């Protein structure tokens, strides 16, 4: 509820525009330095005469955002600056997307690097769920940020309560909700660990949606040395009957969930050691 302040780390800073270099683009979002510690943020701008249904979609998700503070597996706001002619959302900034880690990985992701962000996406979508009431409603390689510190995030909300190609199957047939979600955090795990989008050679969106609905499950193969829990996991969540998917309080007692919970694994490394090769 306050404005013109940036919190980073938990020191406050009053801060202007004018504090902050830009540093490039990355709606429109920016890579830029505050110039009183060095510290390295994305910032939103929000044009006022900007888009009416983009602007809402920008101050819903920052109204989440704000909301999610105490939860580390979503990213972070750390102020904002409101002027005359603009709204400036400073958020923390993460190394990249699963999405474009796919592509410049080239390949499949690991499984040790797959448990730990099922972990914290889970736990970032229940915590939406349960604290908040709200529904993701589009779970995608694109919403799971990665940054160089090994953290794994939920980025922002703009349909907070969907792409085509990760629907559940009721919500293209709905019966007339969460495990909607769980649905298409199945569909990215399998093409994350992959490296290919399940439904492949599609060349309409209607297209994917006919074989979400009349071709079994796309599970993880066996043959890539996927761990039992692992591929019960992606099967769990790739449950096409809704009423028989298990909720997130059910999916957080899965061995594949309990096993990444204690587990060391050092995202961070292995995260710089795939940037490098560019
Ligand atoms: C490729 C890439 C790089 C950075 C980000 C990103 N970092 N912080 C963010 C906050 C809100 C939205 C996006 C953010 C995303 C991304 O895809």
């Amino acid at each position: 509820k306050q404005t013109g302040y940036l919190t980073i780390g938990g020191q406050r800073y009053q801060a202007e525009i004018n504090d902050l270099e830009n540093l490039g683009e990355m709606g429109q979002v920016w890579k830029m330095r505050f110039r009183k510690t060095g510290h390295v943020i994305a910032v939103k701008q929000m044009r006022r005469s900007g888009n009416k249904e983009e602007n809402k979609r920008i101050l819903m998700d920052l109204d989440v955002v704000l909301k999610s503070h105490d939860c580390p597996y979503i990213v972070q706001c750390f102020g904002t600056f409101i002027t005359n002619t603009d709204v400036f959302i400073a958020m923390e900034l993460m190394g990249t997307c699963a999405e474009k880690l796919k592509k410049r990985m080239q390949g499949p992701i690991p499984e040790r690097i797959l448990g730990k962000m099922t972990v914290a996406i889970v736990k970032a979508l229940y915590y939406l769920k349960e604290k908040h009431g709200v529904i993701h409603r589009d779970v995608k390689p694109s919403n799971i940020l990665l940054d160089e510190r090994g953290q794994i995030k939920l980025c922002d909300f703009g349909i907070s309560g969907g792409c085509a190609a990760y629907m559940a199957p009721e919500r293209i047939d709905p019966p007339d909700d969460i495990r909607a979600d769980v649905w298409s955090l199945g569909i990215s795990l399998v093409e994350l660990a992959t490296g290919q989008f399940p439904y492949k050679n599609c060349k309409t969106d209607f297209e994917v949606l006919t074989k979400v609905l009349q071709e079994e499950p796309p599970l993880l193969p066996g043959h890539m040395g996927f761990s039992g829990d692992f591929q019960s996991f992606v099967k769990d969540c790739l449950t096409k009957d809704h009423r028989k998917r298990p909720k997130y309080n059910k999916l957080l007692e899965h061995s594949f969930i309990k096993r990444y919970e204690t587990l060391e694994v050092d995202v961070a490394s292995w995260f710089k050691d795939v940037m490098a090769k560019t």
